[PDB]
């Protein structure tokens, strides 16, 4: 109580609902300051804002489509002025195969799975700036039919062991959560939340690069 | 006595390398060869000769796979010379100076004529309806730049996948992880004759499986 | 507003030195009593349990060679007559060419040693099931990340984590491993690994039963 | 006639063993077949693969008895003169109930039979250093946790042999049987490894559940 701590800052994708919400509660709830990114209208945000704040978090929503590239920086830029730094990055993700469509590809493995690589590499390139070094995460929520979606997931995999290894020298740790099936007996938002949590919260600095089933063991 | 056919094997990128290892030694055992590229007429003339030396009859196709659009006429090509195919061989920095048109190209562009190129020859299997044994062998590799990463954890998940909704089908899916080659090595004839025993039809029932192809390095 | 409650109990086998001991530090300053097991003499420990004392923790050391099963009954009550309760199971234990393997060394390593965790667990795991509240409990598999009879056994007991994992899902039990570096006596220290295992058993991990932790600082 | 490539068949009396010692016939190998029982329903098998064009012997043996390795072995160099394939297929409910004694058996002493009687028959492929391909093919299988820390054992096992054996010729590969499967499907795979084509994919695992693996 001599010293002030920060609280540090956790960047939520798709946080304002579903297993992102639950993500951002914990954190919240746990010593996060939160901002939320997403494209939810402002009274869909609202409430999360207010329930998040009452847990004692500092909380912001960025209006921002993550799958156009050019809104990154600016979105990254909003959040180190609101805080004047960033933590932990939790990317939240949120058929038979004769009837696949290179739409279906190009929307899922093009842009989404694009838009996660390089948000990442817009936030780490400011976390690393700072210089702060304290000890920070980034954590790939993926999951567990549709093959491009198998391949998005696969995708993120991989790109979350390599940047693991890529920043095991940084005090950047990287890990990769995948959520079983959770309802909104079956998983709880709070329960992802909790694995969240628990990551970004320093114990496991030496843990990066590992994968963390969170299906209560139903695999 | 029956006479059986030859089977038709289209080996993308069979002309150069490691293509034409396995070209050869689906030739040398008893295929018709269908070898797909991009190049003149000059590259391609004792490479016909050579694999029609073997005992195989073989075609060539002008195709950048890469381009969605000529898919369709390449296979239609394959079929309308021997009326059938039999296998699929597809064949063939530092994070923070990652670029989006690198990701386009690899991930977003190669990786889905892959895909999609599949799609179309799978399509053509499948209403042969023979329904004699047939295969797709996906060959892959094995600090990295993280879009190949991608692109191969991608192709991975693709053959994982196919095997399972190909697994009540005579299709088998196999993926191959070639080591190192040359221009105590690894030759492009070691490849071949992994391919060769995959395409041969004793492993039908081994649909799934991923073959390590460095001669034990990897461990 | 904030809550504090009687403490939960773990068990460390092996936790008098190194990596155990690692361990018991990180468990003992986030919240939890301990049991340390050791093949060895009770001697020399007092400094330990002086230490784990000013962490808040009671603790307990049992001279027990854990790889003989006649001798786990008696390890189990002991903890269970000690703090009425076992939350947390750490289980922390311990050079040729092939050709050269010789039969009693395999039964020493997957013989004897391997079996004597699975057992074990087996009679912590009966202690934990007589009166579960199905409260939120945790079983840890301390193993590592080139003779093949450790490979052999490490391969064993990741089989063992998953499966009893699986097994264990009812239950609030969650299961994990820990695949630990090289660690000093860089490397990591084993304050790295303690603060590991102090997260998995603190609760926020119930729902991740069956993960494996790379504990090397991503160097494998 | 060609010389014949020799195969040891543990358990190749029946079931999966017996498909791949059939097929293994067909492409060409000599055959010895292991098994713990009397050589009593044996003679057909033996007739069987005679018409398939291989001379096969019976050799009864225990694999868990460690001491009955070495006379195995030589049994089979005295009849063939080489040794160029080993297929490792010989093998056999709560675990609030699981016995000690059912780990010994399973993990303690089976398991083991397969680890030091693929020493003794490695020791008599080095010795004969004729070194061209060869093979070590370890089948397992795609619930009672003894046979889970056995099958993993035995994964492990084949990968650091896969990696020790590595510059010799010798390739060691892991089959994983999921039987609406037939001794067939697997022997073809079996006949696939030991012929050959495979030499520079040593260390690799083949599922051979016709994918059901991530099927059912």
């Amino acid at each position: 109580m001599m010293t002030q701590k920060a609280r540090p800052v956790a960047i939520v994708t798709g946080g304002r609902r579903g297993i992102g919400l639950g993500i951002a509660r914990a954190l919240a709830a746990s010593g996060f300051d939160i901002a939320i990114t997403g494209i939810g209208d402002a009274e869909g945000v609202a409430p999360v804002i207010a329930e998040l704040s009452g847990l004692g978090a500092r909380v912001i929503f960025l209006r921002a489509d993550l799958a156009d590239l050019s809104s990154h920086q600016a979105t990254v830029d909003a959040v180190v002025a609101e805080f004047g730094r960033i933590d932990c990055l939790v990317n939240n993700a949120g058929d038979d195969f004769l009837d696949l469509k290179p739409e279906n590809f190009d929307t899922i493995v093009g842009v989404n799975l694009r838009g996660t690589v390089f948000f990442t590499q817009a936030v780490l390139k400011a976390m690393l700036a700072s210089d702060a070094r304290a000890s920070r995460s980034i954590i790939n929520i993926t999951s567990v039919e549709r093959l491009d979606y198998c391949m998005s997931k696969a995708g993120l995999a991989a790109f979350s062991q390599g940047l693991a290894l890529r920043l095991a020298e940084t005090g950047i740790a990287v890990f990769e959560v995948r959520p079983g099936i959770i309802r909104s007996r079956w998983g709880e938002p709070e329960d992802i939340g909790n694995i969240v949590a628990g990551l970004a919260g320093g114990q496991f600095g030496f843990a990066t690069g590992s994968v963390i089933q969170a299906d209560g063991g139903l695999s």
